[PDB]
Formats: C-alpha cells, structure tokens, sequence
C-alpha cells in the first residue's frame, strides 16, 4: 500500500503517511490573478540552459523524469525571486485522462491539460538530499501545457515513451535540449510551497509561467499509454497523476508583471 492517485492511496490518504500533507505551505495552489500582488522588486529570470547534459529518461512508477548531469553549473536558474544558483537536477510533468484537467496548479480555477516542472536546487547546500531539508533549497519551475499546436521540442521525448511504458524501466537520453519547452515570455508568478509528491517537504520556491505552450492532441495521448504498474502486473494507465490545489493559508502570490 504505496501512496499513489487511486481511490484507495491518492492525494487525499497521502496525510496519514505524510502528515505535513495539512501543513502551512503545501502546493499546488490556485492562483487568483486579481489578488496576485504585482512586485516591481522582483528581477527576471535568468534561464541558461544552453550547456545542459540530460542524461536518462525514467519511468518511477508516478511520472517520467527525464535527469540531467547536475555535478557542476552547467544547466541554471538564476535570478527572479531566488538568491544564488540553482541547478537543474529533473524534468517531469503531470496530465490528465482528459485534456480538461492534468495540472496542478490551477489560474482562476482554470485547469489545464497538463503540467511541466523543471526542477532546481540550491548549490549553496552541495547536493540536492541536503537541499530539500531547507526553506530555500528548491525552485521549481510550472509551465502550462494547453492542446492546441504540436511542439517540436517536445517530439523526442514523445517517441522513447514507448521504451519505457512500465515502472522501474530506463532509457539513455542524451543531448535534449530543454529549451525547446519554453514559451516565449518568462512573465511569472512566485510563492513559497512544497513539492507535489510525498515526501511533500516545504522547501520550494514556485516559478509558475504565466505563458502556456501548446502541444497535441497526438502529443498529450502518448502520454496516457504509460503505465504506473511494473512489467506484466495487471495495467493500470498513468492518467491524472496530479494532486489537487491545496489551501493558500498565510501566503501571498507575486506577480512579475502587471
Ligand atoms: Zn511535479
């Protein structure tokens, strides 16, 4: 009895083995752009991505990551909200069953058809296990995913999903770039949270774009060909890995822009 996103061990059992599952700055959120307070303090984002290494693409049972080669500063986030660099370890995303739903956070109450997060951590604190016991050790950045338009950055890692459709299975997947997934603007929201999977620590910084990229239909169906179960147990098919917005509580969400 793993946690997972069924009836019986999804978002909503999560707490009972993750108790700071109720805690004071858990993620995702919705955010509510009339309340968003516009920051002119806040710098922009410095993405460079230019010298990035990924390495491996994994199925883990609740998503794919796709892993990048983060021993020394080759791939970064700077800037923005954040203090100091912070180094791009994983991508992943989250979907849903139907193109109505699959993200995570939410904007207006409005869902999307899914959900891209690129994950950084701080190298003040040398690796990325000691980086999620801080308040400050993660930035992630969210970008929306709507249907619409194929996007050709994407396509490379829409055709290896086939090789690894089952749990526990891997793929070499080198020379990705992961600027083909950016949209144009870097306009964003920011607010202090958690990761979305257990363990659910509050060490994130969010980075959410407001600028969704579109991808297909086509796209977003290969998608939902993988699989949360391991090689042959009974198929399950990896839909709707995405836990709902939890409560704001104590928080204020900053905008970039106005
Ligand atoms: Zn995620």
């Amino acid at each position: 009895h793993h946690w997972g996103y069924g009836k019986h061990n999804g978002p909503e059992h999560w707490h009972k083995d993750f108790p700071i599952a109720k805690g004071e700055r858990q993620s995702p959120v919705d955010i509510d752009t009339h309340t968003a307070k516009y920051d002119p303090s806040l710098k922009p984002l410095s993405v460079s991505y230019d010298q990035a290494t990924s390495l491996r693409i994994l199925n883990n049972g609740h998503a794919f990551n796709v892993e990048f080669d983060d021993s020394q500063d080759k791939a970064v986030l700077k800037g923005g909200p954040l203090d100091g660099t912070y180094r791009l370890i994983q991508f992943h995303f989250h979907w849903g069953s139907l193109d109505g739903q699959g993200s995570e956070h939410t904007v207006d109450k409005k869902k999307y058809a899914a959900e891209l997060h690129l994950v950084h951590w701080n190298t003040k604190y040398g690796d990325f296990g000691k980086a999620v016991q801080q308040p400050d050790g993660l930035a992630v950045l969210g970008i929306f995913l709507k249907v619409g338009s194929a996007k050709p950055g994407l396509q490379k890692v829409v055709d290896v999903l086939d090789s690894i459709k089952t749990k526990g299975k891997s793929a070499d997947f080198t020379n990705f770039d992961p600027r083909g997934l950016l949209p144009e603007s870097l306009d964003y929201w920011t607010y202090p949270g958690s990761l979305t999977t257990p363990p659910l620590l509050e060490c994130v910084t969010w980075i959410v774009l407001k600028e969704p990229i579109s991808v297909s239909s086509e796209q977003v169906l290969k998608f939902r060909k993988l699989n949360f179960n391991g090689e042959g147990e009974p198929e399950e098919l990896m839909v709707d890995n995405w836990r709902p917005a939890q409560p704001l509580k104590n928080r204020q969400i900053k905008a970039s822009f106005k």
